[PDB]
């Protein structure tokens, strides 16, 4: 049972002491070079960070102060040969002191000082991108040694010589012919020479650092080409960049149907495009222009990963490693805001092109269902049934209608929406349980794609409307000549066929298959793969072929059943086979090739 | 225009000035509090790690001088109305100094200094969780204050206290009444109160501290009810013992149909252990989009980025390696040079396991192969590295026409009886068996004498095309070797040039097939595996100018025989039947897609093929 030591017999009786906490750096360094970053080349990417962020805060000085603009741009430089690479920016600088309070310090970072003394929120607050001051020791893990030439932009700052080893200790000294700016040598480790190449840097620079506002160089050459499509104006920007920018978010060569610029900010400061991918069968997480992660499973529903495009946000919370606070108490909100928008957005794509939302309802249809089955709070699947499309019985075939227009002509004595589920329409609309929806003026919706069974019974209701299927209730031939004709059919197709009759309703098909179990006709589809031998598939559904006395083929039968007693078994079970394969129960005419081929050749032995 | 600034004219000027680098408390404090755990849940599951350590470090002091062994307890106390939790246990206990030295410094924790004490690293280093001293911080994201009673487990050791506020001042005193072991009080925040209820602190216990090495009691009440049966001799833990332990990890009521517990200790220290549902797979749940992480028994919750292959979802399990580096975050290091040998590690083990039951157990191999060959096929499309699809082929199954119906094959005892003369293995798509025989491919290659296997699962024909290879023969179906490779000649060719005619606008070429003896026609493909599968699932004018369908004729069969006088007797209804013909060949390529008028157009040929009888 319950068995607990849980007490309060301490008592405080000493004397308290007040001291601060200590803080070294002999483990500190080692957990940022050795337990910090997930992944190893983000070091790179955290100096490209902070030399923009030198940038933004010298072009701050700089319009503060009202005088022109000198040239700012990053530099990278790579020796094959010596195994280095060099990072320099032409930032505002760090002075003998600056180098001591941010170099040497752990986590102290001048960055949070300017945002703090800036007031404003509006200038350059958002392009600042180091918030936690653990940025540059990220180059230890890869490189044994560390020099930097760093200098004031201050008229009359002279340079320092800044050297580490990543082993606790720094040998800051004196450096002279150091331009304005700040400089990185890095001497990388013998384990991680993968570095020195340029097309590992290039790559690195193209994941994350392709959106930086500042151009970037790499052995002296631009090859930014993309200034943040996403945070101007929708209006401004074309469709043309539209398709460029998806060709490289998504890593495709498609376009997008679809795009979503959504820069409303209620919950967070967010600057987001999406993008539909053409090729029926994933965002990029963004922060201050700078890649946070490329799959980014949890800022959107698993139902919505089809489409593609970045999420931008200068207010989110980032972990230490710079990866985002994953179902942080804000991130939740986030989710749900996206998922309402982007559902907002497809209902007014079908308002405004209905045939168009129809091509892109049947390309992701099984994403809308998964998100039903899979979500848990009930209103959200009402959000996501609005997307649903079905075709129903009292509208012709070939359009498809809402689930919200369905009830737009329901009338208001009735409260319950009716649902059947059937491989296609031809057997949806024979069946006997319609039949029985039929005598009255009622429509009912017909769901074919796989999957529409589970996810409408996972629904369970739609605008306070009870779902509930309909299997869960419950010239001519002469009339003497038609009645011992089915006689004999019965004989050849006992196993197949339980019962015909007469039929009324074609106008040049001499018959039609109809089931009573569309429940068990998805497993007949379903063992089109597997043991579909002709002498199992009988017993299985046991299904009641139709035939209408008007058609040739059903008169012809009438002296070919004495005339030529051989050939009328084969046509026959001829006719059957066509049946299935115009209502669709077969997935392919396989099997009655065989058949075929030997009957045709001796229906024109006298020819 | 190739500018840059780089340059070397910097030169060292001054002396160098001794200096050491510093650190920020206040800043790491927040940091550690605000930016460093996803989840604010993680504070107890630390706080239970370093109880656990605690209680380790105890038992080897304990066994070290040969004593009597105390009992090992661990206790997790929330208070609702107080809105504070309490967590108490009986570890070593820290004194005075040992609480300023690990409490009061950043980082720095007893953990590795009694990793580094042992002078063996075989006794007690497998189960010493806290490595990088930020642990205990973790609580300070949901408590703005922090009571913590500890003592050393020392003969004569005494109480102290020990409070903080998280803001970097922390104050410590002596305190009277504490006893053996660590206890600590936190006070939870006005927002972060949703951790004062039972069911929170018990759900996120069972979420990531399931398996202590030591029990642990919420309120009371034991909630382990596992011991980590991959820990010992996979003998000793019995059948029984693994579907408890399955019902757990895979949530699911049914039993596993196998099991692999892995225990290898020389590319790394893995104890992983993995179950396959005996169960078929959901349609719905194969279409969306694994396994658990365990490090010193305390989960990484690291399911994403497939650290499993792809293909290998389909499996439930653990798999528990202590050697694996993680980040601050107690994270898995995403896209680490070591984690990658772990899933080809896996993948091979996994692999040579499917492969050792089917020769165990064929027959219920079968049936597992009925069930999940569907991952198998996809794991081989998907594969980027050629070496890893052979691998995979190992378990792909295949009945050929030489052997009876029952009995399914494997691709490498499939070449073992295969003819040395030729490298090529052939295979043949159908529905069934039956009909493979009787498809007119398997009569025109009948011309031969090599045994050719059947595929009757879907994808089954696209994963041939991407394997492409196994034990370095190639891949060839049997209507692509045959494109590659009594009716005279004077009424056969008239005939022939007449059929272009009017199949112009669907064929392209027609030649006759000497080889064909029971089907009037067939449709080759220069590329057949590509076009079956590019009008299946992305899929008559618009289809015809790239299909190129090579229809050939058999003159030796009845219907082209009596294709000569239709042609001549009655020219309005010999272009029906070639119509038809061309159809049925259509249809045995499998290429047919639209056959709602295939129906409409046979029925009508009939109409007027036989009306005057
Ligand atoms: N290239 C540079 N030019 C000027 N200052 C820099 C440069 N790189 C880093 N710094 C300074 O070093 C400090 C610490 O940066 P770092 O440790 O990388 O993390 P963060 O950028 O988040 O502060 C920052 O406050 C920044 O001002
Ligand atoms: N419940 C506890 N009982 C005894 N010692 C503890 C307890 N919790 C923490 N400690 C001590 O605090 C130190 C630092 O712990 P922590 O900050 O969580 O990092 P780590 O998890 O790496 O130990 C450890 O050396 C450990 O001895
Ligand atoms: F650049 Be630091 F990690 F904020
Ligand atoms: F548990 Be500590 F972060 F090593
Ligand atoms: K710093
Ligand atoms: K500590
Ligand atoms: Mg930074
Ligand atoms: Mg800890």
């Amino acid at each position: 049972p319950l068995h607990s030591i849980i007490s309060s017999t301490e008592s405080v009786q000493g004397s308290t002491s007040k001291h601060e906490f200590q803080a070294e750096t002999k483990k500190l360094l080692d957990i940022v070079a050795r337990s910090l970053y997930s992944e190893k080349e983000v070091f790179i990417r955290e100096l490209i960070s902070n030399a923009s962020d030198a940038l933004e805060k010298l072009r701050h000085k700089l319009v503060s102060d009202g005088q022109a603009l000198p040239e700012m741009e990053i530099h990278l430089q790579t020796n094959a040969e010596k195994g280095t690479i060099t990072i320099q920016d032409t930032g505002i600088g760090m002075t003998q002191e600056e180098l001591v309070s941010n170099l040497g310090t752990i986590a102290r970072s001048g960055s949070k000082a300017f945002l703090d003394a800036l007031q404003n929120q509006a200038e350059a607050s958002s392009k600042i991108i180091g918030q936690f001051g653990v940025g540059f020791y990220s180059a230890f893990m890869v490189a044994d040694r560390v020099e930097v030439y760093s200098r004031s932009a201050a008229p009359g700052s002279l340079g320092y010589q800044w050297l580490s080893d990543g082993s606790g200790v720094f040998e800051i000294a004196e450096a002279s012919g150091v331009r304005t700016g700040t400089k990185i040598i890095i001497h990388l480790k013998s384990d991680c020479k993968e570095f020195s190449s340029e097309a590992r840097v290039r790559d690195v620079v193209t994941k994350y650092s392709n959106f930086v506002s500042f151009p970037l160089y790499l052995n002296g050459r631009r090859m930014n080409t993309l200034q943040a499509i996403w945070m101007m104006d929708p209006k401004d920007v074309g469709e043309w960049q539209h398709e460029e920018f998806y060709r490289y978010v998504a890593q495709a060569h498609d376009k997008p149907r679809y795009t979503l610029h959504y820069k409303t900010d209620a919950p967070l400061n967010i600057r987001s495009i999406f993008y539909v991918p053409d090729m029926k069968p994933s965002v990029a997480l963004y922060s201050r222009k700078v890649l946070i992660q490329t799959k980014a499973t949890d800022i959107l529903p698993k139902w919505l990963r089809f489409i593609r495009g970045v999420v931008d946000s200068e207010d989110i919370p980032l972990n230490l490693s710079r990866e985002l606070l994953q179902e942080s108490a804000l991130i939740r909100k986030l989710r749900d805001v996206l998922q309402q928008r982007l559902i907002k957005f497809f209902i007014d794509q079908s308002k405004k092109d209905a045939e168009k939302y129809a091509k892109f309802f049947e390309d992701y249809g099984l994403f809308m269902r998964e998100g039903i089955v899979t979500a848990t709070e009930q209103e959200v699947k009402e959000d996501i049934a609005k997307l649903l499309r079905y075709e129903s019985s009292a509208l012709p075939s070939g359009q498809l209608t809402s689930l919200s227009e369905y009830a737009s002509r329901m009338r208001a004595g009735t409260r319950n929406i009716y649902y059947l589920c059937a491989p296609n329409r031809h057997l949806a609309e024979h069946s006997p349980y319609y039949e029985a929806m039929k005598k009255k003026d009622t429509e009912v919706l017909f769901c074919f794609e796989q999957f529409d069974e589970l996810t409408l019974l996972h629904l369970r209701e739609f605008d306070k409307k009870k779902l509930i299927s309909v299997e869960t209730d419950i010239e001519c031939l002469s009339e003497k000549e038609t009645e011992e004709l089915m006689a004999w059919m019965r004989n050849v197709l006992g196993s197949r066929v339980t019962n015909v009759k007469v039929t009324l309703r074609l106008d040049t098909h001499p018959a039609m298959v109809t089931v009573l179990e569309m429940g068990a006709a998805r497993h007949f589809l379903r063992m089109q793969q597997l043991a579909k031998t002709q002498e199992e598939r009988a017993q299985l559904l046991q299904p009641t072929l139709e035939i209408n006395p008007r058609h040739a083929l059903i008169k012809k039968l009438n002296q070919l059943r004495a005339s030529e007693p051989g050939l009328a078994q084969l046509l026959v079970d001829q006719i059957y086979e066509n049946a299935m394969i115009a209502a669709g129960l077969v997935d392919d005419p396989r099997a009655m090739v065989g058949r075929l081929n030997e009957l045709l050749v001796k229906a024109l032995e006298r020819h």
